[PDB]
Order: C-alpha cells, then sequence, then structure tokens
C-alpha cells in the first residue's frame, strides 16, 4: 500500500471523508468503517461522506452495524459501487442517502436471499431455521422500503442469485443513478 | 469372527439358523439391508415361528431404521426384540416396535431416548425445508412411539427434548418394554 | 454379511428373482443390478422379478443403466421402497412395471432437480449447463409419463428438495399402493 | 486500520473515551478492555466513558474481568449494542450504568447458557459439571440484579439460544433505550 | 493366525478352542467384541446346558455398556462361566473377570489386574453436561454395587480403592475377591 | 492493543507499567516469566519503596516459570500487591498468594482454582523413577510455600490441590490466599 | 507366505509342533501364542513344544501371557533363538525349560529395562512410576532365577542396551547351548 | 499372483524345492524362508535346496536367521542370484553351498556397509556404534571366509557402495560360476 | 514485551549491563548473548555484567560461543539462576566469575549428559559417537574446573538427569551463593 506525503493512500482518502469498504464484510471490517463514520461525523457533521462499495458482501449483523450507523449520524452518506457489490454490499449500498447512491457503468450489483446453517437436534434446527427466516424478513422490509420495490417482489428477485447491470441496479431502486464518465 | 462345525458356519450365520438376528451396531444402510434380508428369509423359511432380534446399538439413521421397522410389522411371524448392552435412539425405537408381549431387556442393559439429530446449510428456504423436514420426522417417531409405549404424544415430546437414560426397569415402567428378562438363580 | 445354508443373505433373495438397490447408484452398483436382470430374464422370461430400494440416488447415468434395461427385458419388474428412495433413487421406484410399484407405509420419497458441477472457460461452463439442462428435461419428461403430472408441475416440484410420505407418493403417481400390513 | 492526524482509527476514539469490544471475547481482548477503563478513570474520574459492543460473547472469566472492573472504577460506562450481542456480549450489555444501556435498532441480541466441556474420568467430569453449573447460577442471578427478571426466568429464557430485537431486548431489561435515528 | 487339522475338519486356531468351549475375550471391548462373545456364549450354551464354558480375558477394558452385554449373557446362561486372567484385566476386563462363576474365578501368577472408575467425556450446554455427568455417576454406582457384590468388599472401598489406578498382582485380586484362586503351575 | 499520547506515545500495558502495573495476561510459559521479571526489577530501579501492582488474569502455566516471578517477587524491595480480576488458576494462583501479606486481593467475580501439578515422564523405569521423584518434590516444595502463605497445614493443602478445586473471591480469602475481596463503591 | 499340499507353511510347522515367536508381541500375538500352547498340550501331553524366536519385544503384559503359559503347561517348551531375541524376547528365550534354550551361532540376544510412559497429575505420574519399577522387580527376579546371576548383577546388566552373542548368553545363563551346524 | 492345478505359482516352485527370496530382507520374510527350509529339511535331507535371490537386502538380523538356518540344515542350499542381490542380499548368496553359488549373466551384486541409527544420550550413542561396528566384523569375517578375501580388503570394497557384474562376482568368491545360457 | 520512557524492557535492562538467557539456546540466541557481551565490554571494559539465566540448555556448539566469549572479554560475568537452568544452561551458570555465581532460593538446576543422534553407515555413526564423547569429555573436564568436583564423580552425577535445588548447587559448586531475600 503506498504512501503519499505521511498518509497509506486510505488514510489521505479518509482525511477527504471517504470510507473504503472494499473486503469482505465481517466484524473487524465493519467495527472500522463504524469507527470511521462516527470520527467524520465529530469532524464535521453537516458535510457528506463517501462510501466507496466493491465487496462481495459477508457478515448480516456486521452489515447491519454499519446500516444502523450510516442512519444514526447527521452527515449524508454517499454510496459508490464500483466493481462490485453482493449480498449485504447491494444491502448497504441501497442505504446510502436518498438521492446519493451511485455505481460506475460496468459495475456489477447482484441481490440473493441469507446463507447459514444448522446443526443438532431438531429443536435446535427448528431455532436455527426461525432465526434465518426473521433475519430474511428484515432485510426484505428494509429493502422494500429503500428501493419502492414489494416485499413480494423482493422475496420472488432474491429467491437464486440474481445479477444485475447498473443501469439494471437504477431501474430497480438500489441506486438512484449511473455516473457516466465525462 | 470364530466358525462353528455342526455346514461350517461363523457364528453370527449360526445363530441366524435359529431365527436370531444381531442389531449389534450403529444403523447405516448397509446394516438396514441386511436385517429386511434376514427377515424375509426367515419369513420364507417358516412364517408361525417367532423371530429374535438381538439390539445393541447407538442407533443412527432414522430411514434406515424405518426400513427394518416397516419389514418388521410386514412379516407374518412375531419378532421378539431384546436390549443387551444398550439401545439408544432409532435402537431404543425398534426395540419398542417388537411384537406386544415380547419386548424384554436384560437387567444392566442402558436405554437411551432423545430427540432426532441433523443439520443444514445454505440458503434460508433450503434450511427452512430441512427443518420442517426434520420437525415431521419426529412428529412420525412420536406417533408411532406413543402407539407402542402407550404414553401420550405430549409426554414423549417433553421426555425427549434432551437424552434421557432409563434402567432396563425404568424402560418397562414406560412402556418401551414388556419385561426385565432377570437371571435364574 | 450372514450365510444360509451355502449363499450369502443377499444372492439367497437372488435365488428367488429378488434385487437389493441398497446404496449410493454409482457404476459399480448398475453394472451388478444390470447383470442380475439380465440373469433373471435368462433363468425365466415370465416371472416377476422385485427390485427393492433403499437409496439416496447417485449418478444418473449410472441410474438410466438400470432404467433401461429395466425396459429391455420381458419380466414385469416391481419396485419397492422401504427406508428411502431419494433423487434418481426415487425416479427407478417410478420405473417399476404399472400396477407393480410399493412403498411400505414409513419409507420417505424425495425428488429434486439434478446436481453437477463445472469449472473452466465460459464455453466449457456453456457446454456442461447445457449438458445438465438437458439431463432434467429427460428425466422429467419420462416422470410425467410415469406419472402422469405434467412437465411443468414436475419443474416446480422438484426446483428444491421435496420429501413425499408413501400416501403422497401414491398421490403422486410415484407408486401404485402403500403397502399396508396385515 | 486507517491513521487519522496521528492516532490509529481506535486509539482515535479512545481519546474521546470510546472502548472498542469488536471481537469474541478472550482474555487477551479483556485484558486491553480492562486496561483503558483504568487509564481513562486515572484521566478523569468523572466523564462518562463509551462501551461500544459487537460481540458473539467468548470466555465467561475474561466476559467477568470487564465486568468486575466496570463496576469498579467511578465513573459511569454506557453500553452500546451495534451489530450483535451474543452470550457473554449480551451480559456485558446488561451491565452498563442504569439507564445507559443503549442498541441500535437492527442490533441482535442473543442470550443462551454457558457452553464448556469435561473429559477423564467419572469424578473430574462431576467436578467440571458442578463448576459450569455454579457459573450459570453466578451469571443468571446478576442477570437477575440488572434486567429485573427472576433467575427462575432467565434459567428458562436461556434453555436454548434466545434472539431477541432490540425493541425485545429493551422490554426484557438488558437495554435501557433503543437509539432512534433522527 | 495358524489353521488347525483334526481328523477332517480345519479350524483357525481360536475356533478350534471353541470347540473346546473356550472363549477368547483378548482385545479392547467395544460392540463388534461384545457381540461376537454374547454369540458365541448363546452358542455354546445350546451346545450343552450343563458343562462349564472358560472366558479367557486378556483386555485393557474398554466400552461399559458393551461389556455389561458381555456381563448379562453370563448371568443369563445356564452353564458356569469360568473366567481366567493372562496377562492383564484391567478396567471393564477387571469386571469381567470378577463376574465368573463364584469358585471359578482365575488368574496365573504374573497376570495384571487393575481397576479404576469409569472415563467419558461431555461437550456442550451446562445442561448437556449435567446430563452426562449424572449418567456417568449412576454408572459408576451401578459398577461398584455389582463389584461390592462379587468380591464381598463394602461400596465404601470398593469407591475409595477405584478412585485412582489401582493394579493388583494376581495374589492381591485374590486377597481382594476379584478372583477366588491364583493357577500356581505344577 | 490500542495507543495512548500524552503531552510521549504509549501502548496501553507500557502506559500502565508507567504507573507501577504489571500484567500476567496469560498462560505462563518462559516468555511470560522474563517480560515480568524484567518488569520487576525495572519497577524496583525506578523506585525501591512505591508499592507494585500486580495484575492476575491466568490460568497458570509453567512451574519453574512461576517460581522466577516468585523469587523475584521476593528478592525486590518494594511491596507486590497481587489482585485477580477474571481467573487465577494453577501456578496463576499460587503467585496470587505470593503478593505482600495484606495486599492480595480479588474482584467480586473472580474465580481462583487451585491443583497440583501436571507433567509427563517417557523412557526407561528409571527415567521415569527420576521424573517421578522431581514432579513429587516439586509438588512438596509448592504445597510448603502454599501452608506458608495461607495459614493451612500441607495436610490440607495435599488433600484441598488432589483434584480442580474452584474457590469464590470469598471462599479464597477464608482460605488465606487472599486478603481482601475489592468489593465496589 | 506359501502353502504346502492344505496348510500354509506356518500351520504345517505347527503340525511338527513349532510355534513361531517371529514378530514385536502385543496382545494378538500372545493370544495367538497362548492358543498354539494350550492345543499343543490337548493334542500331546508328553511331546515337546519348540518356540522359535525372533522377536524385538514388546508389550510386558502380553509377554507375561505367553511365560505364564509355558510354564503351566505340561510338556517342555524349548527356545531358540535365530535372528535376534532382545528385551520381553530375550525373557522368553531364558523361560524355556532347563537344558533346552538354544541360540544358533549369529543369533543376538539383547537385555534392557523396561520401557514406559505417564502424563497427567503427580500422583497419578507416581502411580506410573511405582508400576513399572514392580514390573522390573518381577523380571528382573525371574532372569535371577532362570540365568543363576544375582538380582543385583542382573539389575546393573540391563540399566543400559546390552547386546550378548550366542555364546556370551550361554555363559551368562539366558540360554544352555549354542546350536552349531555340523 | 496365478495359480497352477491347486497352487499359486510360488507354492508350485516350493514343492520343486525352490525357495524365493524376492523382496527386501524383514523378520517377516526371514521367518517365512526359515520356515520353508526346516519343511524341505524333513521332507527330504538329502536333495538339494534352490535359493532364489533378487533382493535389496534389508535387515541384518533377519538375513541372519537365514544365513544360520541354511548352516543348520543338512541338505545344501544353491544361490542363484537374479536381477540383483545387494547388501544382506549379497551376503546370503555368498552363503549357498561351496560350488553351488551362482548368477545369471545380467545379475548385478552389489556390497556395502551395515546401515542404521542411534539417537539420544551420549553414552547410548555410543552403545549403538559400538553395536554397528561389533556387526559390521562379525559379516566382513564371514563374508572373509566364504570368499577367499581378507577382512581388510572387505572392509575397504565395503566402504561405499560397490557394484559388481556376475562375472566380476566370481571373481570376487560372491559366486562360484556365472550361469551362461544354451 | 513493555516500552519504558524509549525502551523495550530488555533493552532498558541491558543499558544497566542486564543480558537475558532466557530462551533455549540455539544460534541466534547464542550470536545476540555474544554481541551484548562484546558491546556491554565496549561501554565499560571494568564494570560487571550480569548474565540472567532461565534455560532449558541447548545446543552445545551455541553454548560454547557463549562461554568463550565471557571468558575472553574483561568485565566479570555474574550469573544468576531464576527459575531454571538445565542442561548447557547450568554449564553456563557454572561459567560466571568465581564468587559471583547465584541462584534465587526456588530456582531449579538440572545437570545431564549431552544428547544427539546419527543416521547413516556404521563408519558416519562411529564418526558421530566419538564426536559426542569428545564434547562429553570436553564439557566435564570444565565443569570439574569450575565446580572442584573430580571428572569422575561428574561422570557418574550426569550419567541421567539429576535435579539439584539452589541448595544443593551451591554444595556441587556450580554456584557460590543462594541470592535469600531482605
Ligand atoms: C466524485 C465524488 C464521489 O463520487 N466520490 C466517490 C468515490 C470514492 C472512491 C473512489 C471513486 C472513484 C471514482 C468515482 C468516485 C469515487 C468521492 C469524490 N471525492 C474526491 O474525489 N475528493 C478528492 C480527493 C480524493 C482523494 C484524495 F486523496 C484527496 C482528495 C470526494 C468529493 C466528491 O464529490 N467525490
Ligand atoms: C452518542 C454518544 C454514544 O452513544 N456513543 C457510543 C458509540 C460508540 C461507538 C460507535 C457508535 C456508533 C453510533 C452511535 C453511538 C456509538 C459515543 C459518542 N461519542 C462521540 O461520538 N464522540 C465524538 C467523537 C467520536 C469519535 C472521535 F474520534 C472523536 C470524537 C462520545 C460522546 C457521546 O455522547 N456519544
Ligand atoms: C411380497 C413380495 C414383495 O413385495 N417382495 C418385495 C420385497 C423385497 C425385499 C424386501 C421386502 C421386505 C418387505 C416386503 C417386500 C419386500 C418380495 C417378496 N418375495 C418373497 O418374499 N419371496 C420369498 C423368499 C424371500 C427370501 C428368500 F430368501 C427366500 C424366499 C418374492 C415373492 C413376493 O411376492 N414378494
Ligand atoms: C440381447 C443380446 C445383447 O444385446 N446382449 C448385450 C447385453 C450385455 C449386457 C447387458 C445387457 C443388458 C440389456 C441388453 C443387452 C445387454 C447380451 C445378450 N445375451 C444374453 O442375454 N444371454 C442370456 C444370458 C445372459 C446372462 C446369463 F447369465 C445367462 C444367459 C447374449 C445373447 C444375446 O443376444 N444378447
Ligand atoms: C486501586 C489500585 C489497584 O488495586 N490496582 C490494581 C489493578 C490493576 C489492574 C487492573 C485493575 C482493575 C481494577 C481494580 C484494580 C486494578 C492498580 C491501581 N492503580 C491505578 O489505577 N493507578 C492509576 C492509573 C492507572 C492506569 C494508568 F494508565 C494511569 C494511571 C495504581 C494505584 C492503585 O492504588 N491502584
Ligand atoms: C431365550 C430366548 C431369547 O430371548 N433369545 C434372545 C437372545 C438373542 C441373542 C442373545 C441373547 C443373549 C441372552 C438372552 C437372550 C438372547 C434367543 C434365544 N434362542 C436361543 O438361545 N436358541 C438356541 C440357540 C442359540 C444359538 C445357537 F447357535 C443355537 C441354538 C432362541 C430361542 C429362545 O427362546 N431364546
Ligand atoms: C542485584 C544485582 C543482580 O544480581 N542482578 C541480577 C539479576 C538479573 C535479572 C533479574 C534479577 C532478578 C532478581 C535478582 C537479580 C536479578 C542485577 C542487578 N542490577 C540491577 O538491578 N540494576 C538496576 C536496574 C535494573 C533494571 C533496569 F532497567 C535499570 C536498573 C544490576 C546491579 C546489581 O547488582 N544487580
Ligand atoms: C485348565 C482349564 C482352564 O483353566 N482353561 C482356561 C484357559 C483358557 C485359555 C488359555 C489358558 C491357558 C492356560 C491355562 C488356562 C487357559 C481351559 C482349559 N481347557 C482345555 O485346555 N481344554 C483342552 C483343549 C484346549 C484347546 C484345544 F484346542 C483343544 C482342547 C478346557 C478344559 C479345562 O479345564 N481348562
Ligand atoms: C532340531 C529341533 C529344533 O531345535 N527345532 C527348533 C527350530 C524351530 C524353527 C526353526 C528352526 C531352524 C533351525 C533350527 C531349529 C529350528 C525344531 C525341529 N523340528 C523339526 O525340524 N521337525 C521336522 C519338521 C519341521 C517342519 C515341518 F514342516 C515338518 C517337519 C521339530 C523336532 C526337533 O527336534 N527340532
Ligand atoms: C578483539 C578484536 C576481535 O577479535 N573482534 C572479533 C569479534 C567479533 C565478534 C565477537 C567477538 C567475541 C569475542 C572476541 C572477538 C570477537 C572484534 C573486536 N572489536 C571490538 O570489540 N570493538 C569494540 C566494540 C565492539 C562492539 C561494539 F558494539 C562497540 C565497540 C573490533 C576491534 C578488535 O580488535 N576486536
Amino acid at each position: 500500500i503506498p504512501t503519499v506525503i505521511a498518509y497509506d493512500i486510505y488514510s489521505r482518502l479518509l482525511k477527504d471523508r471517504i470510507i473504503m469498504l472494499g473486503s469482505q464484510i465481517d466484524d473487524n471490517v465493519a467495527n472500522s468503517i463504524v469507527s470511521q463514520l462516527l470520527f467524520l461525523q465529530a469532524q464535521d457533521s453537516e458535510k457528506d461522506i463517501y462510501l466507496y462499495i466493491n465487496s462481495p458482501g459477508g457478515s448480516v449483523t456486521a452489515g447491519f452495524a454499519i446500516y444502523d450507523t450510516i442512519q444514526h449520524i447527521k452527515p449524508d452518506v454517499q454510496t459508490i459501487c464500483i466493481g462490485m457489490a453482493a449480498s449485504m454490499g447491494s444491502f448497504l449500498l441501497a442505504a446510502g442517502a436518498k438521492g446519493k447512491r451511485f455505481a460506475l457503468p460496468n459495475a456489477e450489483v447482484m441481490i440473493h436471499q441469507p446463507l447459514g446453517g444448522a446443526q443438532g437436534q431438531a429443536t435446535e434446527i427448528e431455532i436455527a431455521a426461525n432465526h434465518i427466516l426473521k433475519t430474511r424478513e428484515k432485510l426484505n422490509r428494509i429493502l422494500s422500503e429503500r428501493t419502492g420495490q414489494s416485499i413480494e417482489k423482493i422475496q420472488k428477485d432474491t429467491d437464486r442469485d440474481n445479477f444485475l447491470t447498473a443501469e439494471e441496479a437504477k431501474e430497480y431502486g438500489l441506486i438512484d443513478e449511473v455516473m457516466v464518465p465525462e
């Protein structure tokens, strides 16, 4: 990772209120992004923040740590998909400030239902199944609110992996604009 | 495994000549296929004479256990069940499935009952299908166990929530067996 | 495996025209079952054969080796599900002689779409995908013929794992009768 | 982990009296949090401290190192659940200053009985069982004091994994308020 | 394993011993070993319900439930089952040595007998560990009660003497009541 | 591990060491002992009169590494307070008991565990005898010191450490392993 | 292993009352040798048995199973070392009938103390040590009786690995004669 | 391994007094060869035995079990090297009856010093070193007697791997004749 | 490893002429200790150096690098055993300046013969054995000189692991004094 003069390149972007979500979402990545959001709010509660998303998704609870911190803070958080946003990464792309959710033209967006597992006694499997179904209902309700699509349509469209172009993601309501090059 | 000469037989084949079938391992499809074949063979040799099913098993596959269960109910001879050592999980289900009045345990045998085990990985809807299947399987097992023990389905559900170890005398009181086979002085 | 006097127990059942399909279906299992079917036809071309099925399925081509040998020979092949018939095992259960397909009352039948995999260049993945889709069409067409259900219904009902009781399998047309105990 | 100007982002939050419990609880995590608590008390014995919790739980003794240090020091320790608090993480959430325990709206709280293991001679297994049962009695007694729920209710409600929404965690007495976004 | 031919029938050496009513318990006790020994005991009872059976024990023990399959079959059948320890009888092997017909439990002079409490494990939730602990404690109570009956020692003494590995010579096993006689060479 | 900067940058543990707090927060091996011994000797050189605070959250470990720490504590002039937070087990509980008389503490929910030493021996009969004699002499040395520091008899310590023995903070005070439970205001 | 006509070659030697101890001594080898000794006594109570020893030793309890069976039975058991007899193998060589213990001229005999191990609590290590020391005292006392050497000399001479030629083994009293070729 | 009518091919050769040493020499191979030698002596004490050698050698004590049994029995044992005789295999080739040691023309003979290992305390390494040096002295003394070469020459010529043609092995005195084809 | 103000704790002790030998002795540890000794001689050729020993020993040549550097330099090197000094660690403890070799009261000292290994040809094993025996003679001669015990006594007392208390090590001549606490 190069240095500019001294900042590593990512720390230099954070100085200009750009946060990089560029990996699988796990608790470490979420804790870092949450801390960056809270720090940027403290530096300036009015100026936009820019969340770059190039992520295959990951942990749903880690993604909700980021989601709730975005909604909590005062500054608008713009989202921009570059490369790919899949699964919980596409959920966070849709969670950006209204009118300020973007993708570049060749970015890939993918939506699908949550994944998990359960081993053990029948009653333990039932608890695990009830939990993942309730988690899917929670994700679909918020995605319905942020896209304008019905919960029934989101349920059908996420039954299996669903790949969208940037223009399809705009038509769906996951983003507001394709950022076309000059 | 030793051989006896009467015809030369391995010791298990010699017991099968006297209508004794050994369920002495974890229940998998291979064990079930062997026991099903033995039951059908013994019915063909003599449709009236009892068969003796020895059980020393920690259980195993529910579907493999139902292959044995359904074959026992299908054939004409009574199938006596005897628990020696241990009958756990699907092994205790099969012990309870013997001919009425002919389900036994020796005095220091261990019987254990509990809910079925399994697992699922994948999409939420795949986990839901797997959960619904294992819950329906537990309902099926509990209904039959209620019929064969005389206990209510509600009681069987409570009593199998966790591992429940029974002595031979406790298994008789519960209705999983009819008698403890006490040794002659 | 016990001996009866001298036959191993499975060879004794074959003397009474009973074939055991009691394992995952691979080429070795199929080759054995095909050989047994051809031998039994040669011993007596008129007397029924009994195919016991307790199988989680397996290879589709190995299953079609058994299916085509059943249809080729002159004797009726009865099928009986004891324990479980899943995937290609349920296909073979449905392939028995009309009126002579059975299950015992607590036997489990499961139907679902074929599984596979492909790695490599885009064009290699396309060839593999086209092959498994054509295989699914072939399975569904034959299952429609043997059950009386439409291809559209079979496609919907096999999208995910679908567990049937013996009575449900009779209602579906996968078997003719539940063999209830005296 | 980015730098702000020089602090790593987590060290910058600690300058504003924010401690991150963002991983599984082991002795290393506990020792670090204990040290941070004692340092912040020394800097200012009156000003609140903020404990962020995004944790699946972990070691009960490591969790009690954190619990007893929170109760020992003079400043109030606010707790906030973001993402998830499970097992000993939910215990620590409930341990925050009365009136200053929070969750964000989509945070997950899970409560369950302690896990462990025992191998060896019958008398060794008896010692291990008695120890884990006494540990569960200690956890339930403290959680009863902090939630207002009876020990009998906590015992029943933690027999298996019990997932709570933020609002359910407030109703239970694990938190005081859901921190709703403006 | 060698073959012997008697005039003509060919036997592996262990099958030839079984023809003379000798059963070999010569390995760790698991369900497969127990199923074989149980089958041999039932077969020998059917061949002759009156003639003694000889159970050779050279075993480090093993599964308690597999051992109780053997124990209960010994008590069930009509013939006396002599037990003889050669080499070693440890843990559930020493329990089976003590279970032979009264007056017909033997050891050769340099055989090792070891007694100790049962071993096991549990992993999982507190309530699962409690169920596992209660089960192994009840199993130890059952073992100790039977060993008290077969040796003449009190349950309190058996509990103390099996807290840790306790190695006995053949003569010490006789003094304890685990065997009746040391078979001293002529 | 976070850094604190005072108008000097310290990792948080180095900042605690500036206030004479040493962290024994892991399994005791030679590396941990060498670090703690160096810290004790440095703190004595900085101030020979001011108390040192040894935080203990440890499952124990090496007996010889623990005796490196024990002997350094007794050697130096300053009193070393000991405080158990979380857990002190095995050699960690021995070191808790080794703090300055009247200055051994535990927080209320801390766990203390005492047990006999663990080890191994492999080889010829005479090599096993040497190893056994050594671990028995090591146990007697530990028990003699624990008797001195708790006021309990060697025979009581031997009985109470035969198997794992878990104590609450209040039980550890009653036993003489600590002087006070540090109750919160 | 070749067949002679039908016996495998070892079974043909057993017909002539020759038992082969030709491997490491474990419980399986001891059970086999014990069974062979008891069978040979039953076939002929008067005729000598020949125990061939080419063994590096092994389990002390398995070796004592063989030793006690040799002393129990009525026939004399000659011992002959060919190749090597080490550790418990040399103990069994010395245990043959008085006057009928042999080695061929280039055979190797090795004597040494018993090996073992213990891991666990100090009291467990003490029990293990006391047991191996008592086992060594028993072995050395029997070797003193069968060689004519003092217990003190046997203890000194077995402290470390001690290799003997056939002639040295005769001089020591471990064998009676070197079987020199015609 | 084919059957002739019924014998496996090696058992058929043993019926004509031919023993195959065709593998690495370990105790199992030695025990088998010793048993075959003793059986053939019992069938006919006067008729020659033929020992085929195609072996890379192996255990020195296992080789001495074979060597001493050859010298013990009354029949002459011819040796024939076909393929290769190395290390203890070349020692056994040289041990055949005087005038009846052969090789086929393209057979390879290799001689070299014994191999072993020693691990542990200085005094244990010393015992192991003294043992392997004494073993080498024993091998060299016998090879000197059987070849007519000096012990000093054999020591020098076996310091490293020394490969001989059949004709060179005859010149050395390891064999008596090269068996040239008709 | 903590910092004091800036030095890591071990570098701060080196500033006060204290060298820590606190691990197994390998070439890396020896090279570091040798460098520290040469640096301290340069900093002050007259002032004592303090070598702390808590070591299970290790490489004999690495230990002799340390030993010879101690004897080469002008300053007295005090040695102090804390925790344990075993094998080459106890050799180095005995190598400190006469009158300035110490142990704390509960420190363990263990002496024993050198360990090693050799695998290969007889002549390679002989070279390895002669080397380890010469190494033991060199160690014993120096230990006799430094303790005042005879070489014969040192040989007997190091045949097996020999554990000494601090007081016993003083009686033996391995240290001069037990450093008793005030
Ligand atoms: C265009 C707009 C926006 O959409 N982004 C999102 C974004 C994030 C990461 C990578 C991107 C790549 C391509 C396109 C947009 C990317 C950030 C950008 N910002 C800047 O470029 N700021 C100067 C700046 C950048 C880096 C730096 F180190 C210093 C200054 C902040 C001000 C602003 O309006 N924007
Ligand atoms: C709102 C309140 C609170 O609940 N927290 C907890 C908290 C912790 C971690 C992440 C969170 C994310 C979302 C919401 C609360 C979060 C900390 C916060 N603090 C600040 O935001 N302080 C400015 C600040 C932050 C970071 C920084 F680097 C400099 C200043 C301290 C003063 C205070 O009242 N609060
Ligand atoms: C009842 C009917 C049938 O449905 N089967 C299928 C079947 C196969 C495998 C296991 C089964 C278990 C339970 C129920 C049916 C089973 C075989 C059977 N046959 C026999 O039982 N024949 C005597 C026989 C069996 C075995 C044997 F070794 C000798 C004879 C052939 C004649 C016939 O009509 N039937
Ligand atoms: C029909 C024709 C043929 O195409 N085959 C090939 C074949 C091979 C293997 C499996 C097959 C399965 C299905 C269809 C053909 C199969 C062999 C068959 N033969 C027999 O069926 N011969 C009786 C026979 C079979 C087996 C047996 F054990 C005894 C007799 C030899 C005589 C002959 O013309 N044929
Ligand atoms: C109360 C007393 C004591 O018992 N300890 C032990 C201790 C050690 C580790 C964690 C603990 C957690 C909870 C309770 C006691 C803990 C240290 C403490 N000290 C301080 O708190 N000193 C200010 C201080 C701390 C850290 C820091 F970075 C700066 C100053 C030194 C002065 C003193 O009397 N004490
Ligand atoms: C007593 C009754 C019974 O409950 N069993 C069940 C049983 C099965 C396996 C092991 C057992 C061990 C202990 C006790 C019962 C055991 C079988 C037995 N049978 C026999 O013993 N038959 C003679 C026989 C057995 C074996 C053999 F090889 C030859 C004949 C069939 C006739 C009969 O009524 N019984
Ligand atoms: C007492 C004497 C001695 O025997 N040692 C050896 C020693 C080494 C390592 C750990 C030990 C633990 C306990 C006992 C002795 C220990 C070093 C000590 N020195 C000091 O303590 N010097 C102040 C000092 C220490 C550390 C530091 F960072 C700064 C100054 C140098 C001056 C001196 O005479 N001594
Ligand atoms: C002496 C007595 C007894 O205690 N045993 C137990 C025993 C079992 C296994 C190995 C043993 C080794 C040493 C000593 C006893 C051993 C069996 C023996 N039996 C025989 O020896 N029977 C002839 C016989 C044996 C083997 C054979 F193949 C044919 C016949 C049955 C008749 C009898 O009273 N006894
Ligand atoms: C010479 C004497 C003896 O010391 N042995 C021991 C022995 C055992 C194994 C390998 C040996 C190799 C070399 C030298 C002795 C060997 C057995 C031999 N016996 C025979 O040779 N018996 C004929 C025989 C052997 C094998 C066979 F298959 C048929 C007959 C039994 C009768 C007898 O006195 N002896
Ligand atoms: C004695 C002579 C020499 O043979 N060496 C080689 C040497 C190298 C490494 C380790 C050694 C250990 C023991 C003995 C020699 C060692 C270097 C030494 N030098 C110094 O000691 N220079 C002061 C110096 C050393 C280290 C330091 F950090 C500062 C100054 C340079 C000047 C010189 O003549 N010599």
